[PDB]
């Protein structure tokens, strides 16, 4: 009943963007948030130089029209130093710099190599082949903007700036706990109508992936007080509180009373598959978010709702959602219109070297194990019924939280 | 005059995955590789349970074709111990136990409530919506092959099996450093010709990515005492060396002489671009990667040849060439037949939303226009020459490293 991108904005237009920073050196900076512009202490490149292996020639002597003897050759790691007399060229090395007063390069493979000179005959426009000081960044340039998430790409060009370390925003604090009597530890017996809790060792894992920080408070007895009590030991001390599964999403019971106690609350009945009921709202100092029992539709609610919406938590000025792919099926598809239904799809290169998808068989919320089998998500329009073979199809890749 | 293929399989071919153990609880266990074979030592289903909201029945209730009234509820967590009368039906929620004695469960859209009890507009067989007990995953059954990575798709089914903790294998040590008197630390100015040191950052940043323990030494003062000591205490300590640059990869000179000393090294020169030389070879401990000082082509060997080497080299069965596809450019693109050429550009939905390749632009080689202008690796055949705009093409889209995936 409410479309998965509704709900998603209304996630994102309450949500104000962490601001909190910490400066760090740059290699502990991995997948974290520029908190200021960089800007570039420096020019790159640092000083004018060849653009190609060719020759440093001034526009009078190219005029004068006889062969330039070569009086020096300006290397990467040696300048030409010493006398540049007219009528003749510097041999010059890509990234070398340009001697002193020279007006052009000319690349090496427009030249005639002779006895007593490089024969020149192509026209050379002033400038040609020089890369000029910071036309690859000025100084005082910003480089990389607030916001920017930092990574391998970004890191090392800082470090190349002569920058130690650099102020990002804190890490998001998210706070987690399940609740119900059913719900086991890994090693007890499992009891009579009992289960092992799995989705808060899901979810414990994607949070940490995803560079937060995770107070994970475990199992809370089956008990009013017990559960008040966690609610506030969370919200005190985290951005953002998850239950992983027991808490109400809408069905009446003392759960339900705490959260409509503690805080404005919604409870969503989305329009997908796999799922659909999800809270959301506003804690004393949170954000709360209740996923369904379900591992599956917990899974898949935990990662198209609540990952973009840590995302804007922290910082990140981009999606972190990854981007989806239009392709052809090569497999029938079941699909119901009505819910945005995500199934599990094998994204591969076939025999022609064209990209498809390839459904990974069963696709219920009473196995797990499409998510192992999958590699992406085929989204299927919400309104869309089936789907023949060979036809367009939107597909969305796991990022790192599945591999 | 190597391809970057045989480069690649004589490493691999060489080397041989840690053994070594550990046991860690699951929550620990993120990209790490499983030791030995998950076995489940329960049934998935662990007692026979219901698919639907509907009742439990029989087969001579139904024999009557009567109106069957309601004798108890059976739950998700209060599953049903109780007297379920000779004629009569039990409520059970979708995924509940089957109480004891039960044959067939019916849904309530083949059914309604009349005042004398529940009737039933279908047909109810045995075995009908009860899920099996283990059919799923059946006791004693291998889950995951040693070998796999752990991920968010395994471990949360290993905790199904009420399984606190597994076995992975020990990461992977790696030494880092780098040496010459031309690099310099942030901080400090800049002795005539002297740069700044990114390889190792980079370098160090990625082992991490990838889940190894990295010992990074710093940059190597140009001594063969300090260079000396630096390499026999990387190779004690450590499962790989890696010179991210300032040894010899392949010229004459004293790093060189060390190497010929402590191992046997091979100096490749790759049929690349950008870039060529590049250092491989056993020490008395370890394996070393010997990585040219440009920039942009010690991150290109490190991505291409050396990650491969730490997958292998970590236990990692998944046998692994990071994904590639076959794309159209946007962009002309400058390229000597001979050499096989990783330029960088741009991949991008267009109008149609059918993916396409712009160049980065390209100016200087430069960590700027390849890493955090390109989203992706643009490359080209060996044989092949320049393209115009529409040929087809291979694109390489960078992985977590540089924040691709």
């Amino acid at each position: 009943l409410m479309s998965l991108d509704t709900a998603l904005n209304e996630m994102l237009s309450r949500v104000t963007p962490l601001t909190a920073q910490e400066t760090l050196p740059l290699v502990q900076c991995f997948g974290r948030i520029l908190a200021s512009d960089v800007v570039s202490p420096l020019d790159v490149p640092g000083f004018d130089n060849s653009a190609m292996d060719g020759y440093a020639v001034r526009l009078a002597d190219i005029a004068s029209g006889q062969p330039l003897p070569v009086a020096g050759k300006s290397f990467a790691g040696q300048p030409y130093h010493g006398e540049w007399p007219a009528g003749t060229c510097i041999r010059i090395m890509t990234g070398a710099p340009v001697p002193e007063g020279c007006e052009a390069v000319v690349m090496q493979e427009q030249t005639e190599q002779m006895d007593n000179g490089v024969r020149f005959t192509a026209e050379v426009r002033s400038g040609q082949n020089i890369r000029r000081r910071g036309e690859d960044i000025s100084a005082g340039a910003v480089v990389f903007p607030a916001g920017t998430r930092l990574t391998t790409a970004e890191l090392p060009v800082i470090a190349s700036l002569g920058i130690a370390e650099v102020p990002v925003i804190r890490k998001v604090r998210v706070a987690l706990f399940s609740t119900g009597d059913e719900l086991q530890l890994p090693g007890q017996p499992l009891g009579d109508g009992q289960i092992y809790d799995t989705n808060r060792l899901a979810v414990h894992l994607m949070l940490e992936q995803l560079g937060c920080e995770v107070i994970n408070l475990g199992i809370i007895r089956d008990d009013p007080h017990a559960l008040r009590a966690a609610f506030i030991e969370a919200d005190s001390q985290a951005d953002v509180v998850i239950s992983s599964g027991g808490v109400s999403v809408g069905e009446a019971d003392y759960t339900k009373t705490i959260l409509e106690e503690l805080g404005e609350i919604a409870f969503w009945k989305l329009a997908i598959k796999p799922g659909k009921p999800f809270a959301f709202g506003k804690l004393s100092n949170s954000w709360f978010c209740g996923l369904p029992g379900n591992p599956v539709s917990a899974t898949l609610t935990f990662y198209q709702l609540v990952q973009p919406l840590l995302a804007k938590l922290s910082g990140n000025t981009a999606s972190g959602l990854p981007a989806r792919q239009r392709v052809r099926t090569a497999s029938r598809l079941k699909k119901t219109p009505g819910r945005l239904d995500f199934q599990a799809g094998v994204l591969q290169r076939n025999a022609d070297g064209e990209l498809e998808v390839t459904t990974t068989g069963h696709q219920g919320s009473h196995i797990f194990s499409s998510f192992s089998l999958g590699n992406c998500f085929i989204v299927l329009e919400r309104d869309r019924g089936n789907v023949e073979v060979g036809e367009w199809v939107e597909v969305e890749p796991f990022n790192a939280l599945f591999g």
